[PDB]
């Protein structure tokens, strides 16, 4: 039988499909397999708190009216314009904030017919997904990102989803991601939905994207470290030096003032205490300790008698010993607890 | 004899297709009253609000609720029929649009994101999934502590009030998914359905309106702006413990302070739009602005009446610090009783 | 008689309706009458020198041929479906630099049909609108953007368009605009082309945007003034103090040359000279003259002796009431020019 | 003869017309004459490096098929649902980045044709272009934008591009550009291209855009002159006053290293050295070189006595003297050679 | 007399041909062989933040169907509407790592349809495509990326359809394309990317692309006014040791332009957990500078009390310094070069 005329009566003209209708109408629901292939994963931002990627959707489904006995091949491989003429469940994803089909050079789909009536359907898209973001430890923080697959119009007894048993989401080759590791074991569960429309079927996947502690170090906590550093030269500068120790004190304060600010610079503005917060916010004390400890040694050294000078004088030297080690041993609670 | 039921492909072409006889450019009750349309969301997300562009973006599903008399079946014994929503196309359906949309799109991935739901009595039910960007004109006199009402506007831009009239359900009209959070804002469950209904020079048009109230979380700023401010005003007290001799330092550490101040005033607005009245930020920046140049100030009395080195007048210098060392963190504490009780 | 009947008989398929020939074909132009309501204005850009707006634009014009007797209504709300069936002006906005249609939940279109075969065509659209800015008053400035309605392939003989007599522009209640008023007065006129493809109808319409003055107080004048009166803490500063009097100097110098440059941050770089750059030339020099003055008095003092170090003092207790004066001089001429 | 009908018989179902067969298909090539209207014209950008342009584009031809008898009429104007019956050329622009056409109200298109077979087809389009940039002289510098339009389907033997003798390029009236001036000269070229598909036709207009000076000195180059008369004052102030004259010598060395990178803030980062560069590397010297000043006053008068501090008294009345026309001498140069 | 154009094209792929462009030419035989080449009409965005780069292309395809052979002429080839490109099969070509594409449809779609005698099509199409580029920003700014392409089919397995490059210039680029950034070697590689998924194997074919930085605009911007911090850091040793704010004010301020220049140096790139050699070079600028101040802290320190056996001590430290940085500054920069240049 020529290809032509197989079609027109399998799905065309003289075939009486109708698409309006779904498999086994009467009776229970169609079950449709998924599974994703990850083609790419990126454009994960915390500000407007969604991530990008690039995915296969292949869809798996039987639909008796599409079996056949005119060909021994085991499947058929049909051209996508035949899409059209078929049913097919109306998957969309529910938490999708952007999501496009690819046409160049041609419609990315992929449709395949088994011999059983049993369907392959794979297409290409792009989706732009939310994903709500708790960021009380970041920067050492690991996020869950989530990929909902629903129903929009059939309801639990016409229509379910169900993952694939085995290697329901597969990633390409080699992806990488700059600012996180995408961890290997994916969640897989039911998201099932009841609105006041009905119970629609739902089924979800969760990433788990552990973030990189690297760039911050470099960017944030060394540079921090180096200020703080700093305030402590003060005191091994004469207490004579006025203009010297202050200015030395205020310049690592406005410094760490705009460093602090410009750690949350690339953050949507959160009304919670993050774990950057805290090391900016104990590293400004660290440093306007320094400054108030010259504020004291000032002070105290007002008259210039030999007692005061050298009760000045021992402020310094235990300061010398005691700031390195109390940050010492901040740094040994701070980072042991994360 | 219970013979076998009407074949889908032959009832939907009887009811709304080829030998249906049904047109979609007339409504329900043509010649008779207008057609009520029971309205209900259901929020998905929310987010996006922008006091920059004074807007906000929210992806729904939109239920609309009409009798089409055209409809009404007796074929199946079923209470409701699920139709495929390229069916959509062959019914007549009302012409809702958002007023106050700035941009607004459907969702066609994997397939057009419709439903159709056909009732026995003709009732139909219509849902679709939408993302819009709706207006929202901010007051920010109490910016960070304001609080704002954003407003979606359903109507008719074709149907006059004679032919097409909107209405919201009366149980649950507004639902919003579990567990939906805002970071910079609260939504409060409280929200107000009210009537727009417009009337323009091409008539009198059906509108129904529902305010969201977003409450504004005050915690990022405390971090951000009102305790690194703080900090910059008790830095410029430091100077008072300072020796008077020590005209560089003292000098310097009220300058740094001063221009610490002014950036950090004119970055607390660097994030809204540029309005031309006075914000409760604006109220503290300038007021935190006062006691930083009033500690430089201070000092200027200080070196000024201390120029001759006679004990009268170092002591008389000396007096002003020891009163401004309990006097500006008293004026402080006095002013922050204010500031917060009143806001 | 139905209407199904009567639209085929109109315009439909038995009508012999042709929508590619224009009303009174043979006879003289079709005079189309323009109203728009603004339901929102906004996005003002000074930088890409625009501004964006969504309206109804309503047109009105006669078609004998869509003249009616069949039913006693003095006129019939159509299915705007029925646009496609009909010959309808090709208006376009001569200075848009982009426009949409509204879709959302069906196409945002009115039409209504009277008895004598006159017709009303309103349409939602959003249009983005170039319009020039001079720039040489900011911000004290005023704009005038405009939005001309012109037709494309109609010339006079065959199409002209004309605003209504009674309001033609009408704007939506408490519509407001956070940087500028919307001037109640809006200019109506003829923009009339003629191009080498001919004279082509246009009309047009101008709006006044007076720019608001608060917000640059705030942010400009106000914090620039608090610059300049912190140059004059100088002069009652100890002139033996040199580090400190200088500092002052130069840290109130560089702070008006960032000033200055930030007041231009938000504008196109226009090559000419805004009221704000004269503001901040003249309040860089009374701050930059203020550490000449300390140049001056740092160099007539440097013998000790009594002669000179009272010569200095003069200086001081002259620039002390010279600049606050002087400045109190210029602001009464600045702000009375503009 | 009534249009419905004469329609049909030129161009539609009764016409025989075939729109996939050029005019003169055995023939020799079709010969298109163009010309554009410059609606508008800016986003002209240095970093991405291309321009916006707003045009009627006007192709002109002749297809016999197209000539009519049946009215007196030199010409007739189509409704523009006609173009899609007819053949037409497949002009696009080579170095088009991005382009649209315009749908508000209606296709802004233009079909008009003559007695004897001439087609005139004016269409709405907004082009962004590419025009690669040198910056050598930057901001002195004047670029040559191009526009080249181009067959992708025929080849030189089949279809041929030539602007119009007189008036091919025409510019809308008081059409300004903020940061440039559009030369009125436009040079007209051919720029036939050869691929491995075949020959091409290919015709290109050259705009030349001089970019206007004045911004540069207000922003640039005057704030720039006011930092280094600012480090002259060091030259008039007390030897003895280290912290003074130090700061004051910093001071000015940190504000030119920002002037300086902030000159180039809204380029592309191109690899080569251009004019604004020499001038803020030449004024980065005559700061560092008034600190370097100091480090030898300081120096050579480190013990008190009377002939060092002489000797250091020495250098500073020589730079006083000798900076300001030192710098005097390179604007000499700078500004004259560019 | 000859066939009219509009006869012919209805008997080889209209109504009267019988043509099926559901069907592959050779459907039961072996697999269509479609010989690709690009034109690269334009070459840029390349972008460090997004890990990504834009292309302008004219992609033609070459393949045979023997349904297309024509006798009626004695062209050796005709030049088709593209319109008739609708009515033929063709390879559904997509480019595996694009993250975003599109044709050009003005003035009419940029399309190139040419068929040969013997039934050989050529089909050119402009396309703008947005790749992927992974980067390694190891060695940045002085790194050289390379960017692919990856041409593919969707649906037709290798036993239905095979790509493979041209023999001769599979890789044309048009003359005189710059890019400001960087140089497009001329060297391109071709290889095979044949992918196998649980869907099947699928033909794939690559090229690759060699993008060198150019260096220039980075000594402009980063490294010379990093030399200018660190000699200025040198000037406080020429100056006396008496001047503790001067020396310390010098060594402060050449800190903290120093840790602003480093971050201003990453503010272009994305957040790579990982040490570029930029950090390498602003890191060790920083000790050059963080010492200079320790430097000075050290000759405030030993010379506390004012006798001469420590003033000279202390007097000897920077009489060291002045030879000793210059010196190890000079030294490390003969390393810091040679290492990635003679690598
Ligand atoms: C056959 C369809 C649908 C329909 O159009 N009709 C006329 C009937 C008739 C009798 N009983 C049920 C129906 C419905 C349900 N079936 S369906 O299960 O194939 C179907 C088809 C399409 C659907 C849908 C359900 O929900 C969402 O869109
Ligand atoms: C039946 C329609 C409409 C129409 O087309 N015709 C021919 C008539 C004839 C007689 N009387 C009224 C009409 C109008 C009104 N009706 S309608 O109520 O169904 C209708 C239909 C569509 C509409 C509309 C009103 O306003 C918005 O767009
Ligand atoms: C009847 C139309 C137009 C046309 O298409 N034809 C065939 C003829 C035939 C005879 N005389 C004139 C025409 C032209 C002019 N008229 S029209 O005035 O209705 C018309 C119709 C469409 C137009 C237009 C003018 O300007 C551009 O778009
Ligand atoms: C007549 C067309 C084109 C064609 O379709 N056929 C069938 C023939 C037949 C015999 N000889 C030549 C052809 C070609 C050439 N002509 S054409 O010159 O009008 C033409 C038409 C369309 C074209 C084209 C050339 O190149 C770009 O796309
Ligand atoms: C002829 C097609 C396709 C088809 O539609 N039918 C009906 C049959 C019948 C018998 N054997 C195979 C087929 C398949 C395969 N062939 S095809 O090689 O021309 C083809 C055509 C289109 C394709 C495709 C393969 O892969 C996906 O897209
Ligand atoms: C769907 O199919 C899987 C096997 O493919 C089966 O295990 C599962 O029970 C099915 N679910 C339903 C509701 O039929
Ligand atoms: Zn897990
Ligand atoms: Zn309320
Ligand atoms: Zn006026
Ligand atoms: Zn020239
Ligand atoms: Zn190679």
């Amino acid at each position: 039988m020529s290809p032509s005329d197989f079609l027109d009566k399998l799905m065309g003209r003289t075939s009486g499909y109708d698409a309006r209708i779904r498999p086994n109408f009467k009776g229970p629901p169609v079950n449709v397999t998924c599974n994703i292939f990850i083609n790419s994963f990126g454009s994960i931002a915390e500000t407007t708190m969604d991530y990008r990627v690039n995915i296969f959707l292949r869809q798996k489904w039987n639909d008796p009216r599409l079996a056949y006995s005119e060909y021994p091949d085991d499947s058929l491989d049909l051209d996508p314009s035949m899409l059209d003429s078929i049913w097919k469940p109306d998957l969309f994803f529910a938490n999708e904030k952007g999501a496009n089909f690819h046409e160049v050079t041609t419609d990315n789909k992929l449709l395949r017919i088994f011999k059983n009536g049993n369907v392959l359907y794979s297409i290409r898209l792009t989706l732009t997904l939310s994903c709500p973001m708790d960021l009380k430890n970041f920067p050492m923080d690991v996020q869950t990102c989530i990929m909902q697959l629903e129903s929009f119009g059939y309801t639990m007894n016409d229509l379910i989803f169900e993952w694939q048993d085995e290697a329901p989401v597969q990633v390409a080759e080699g992806l990488t991601l700059p600012q996180f590791l995408l961890k290997e074991e994916k969640d897989l569960r039911y998201c099932t939905k009841h609105y006041n429309t009905g119970k629609f079927t739902c089924i979800e996947v969760r990433f788990h994207l552990e973030r990189q502690m690297g760039y911050y170090l470099i960017q944030m906590y060394i540079p921090s470290l180096l200020i703080v550093i700093l305030s402590w030269v003060s005191f091994w500068i004469n207490m004579d030096a006025a203009p010297a120790r202050v200015a030395l004190g205020i310049t690592t304060v406005l410094t760490m003032t705009t460093q602090s600010s410009g750690s949350r610079a690339s953050l949507p503005k959160v009304s919670y205490v993050k774990a950057i917060d805290i090391w900016m916010a104990v590293c400004l004390l660290f440093v306007f300790s320094a400054l108030l400890e010259y504020a004291a040694v000032n002070f105290v050294s007002r008259a210039g008698t030999k007692v005061f000078i050298d009760r000045a004088k021992k402020i310094d030297t235990i300061s010398r010993a005691c700031f390195p080690l109390a940050f010492l041993i901040f740094n040994i609670f701070y980072w042991v607890i994360y």
